[PDB]
């Protein structure tokens, strides 16, 4: 995939309809996770990534599988 972090943020915005200031984005950038890495992140990574928002985490994970496969 090899996306730049900015593009990864862009994906999250476009897909979750969240802001860059959203906790998902904060944790994602903080943990220094990149889009290419995204398929590798598990639901628990995602739970950390959303800062404990399960709804966020589940939706984001599903989007990642779509992001990769489709």
């Amino acid at each position: 995939s090899q996306w730049s972090v900015d593009d990864v943020i862009t994906w999250c915005i476009s897909t979750l309809e969240v802001e860059e200031t959203d906790p998902l984005c904060q944790r994602l950038r903080e943990n220094d996770i990149v889009g290419d890495l995204l398929p590798e992140l598990c639901l628990q990574d995602c739970q950390d990534l959303c800062d404990g928002d399960l709804n966020k985490a589940i939706k984001f994970k599903i989007l990642i599988n779509k992001m990769r496969d489709s």
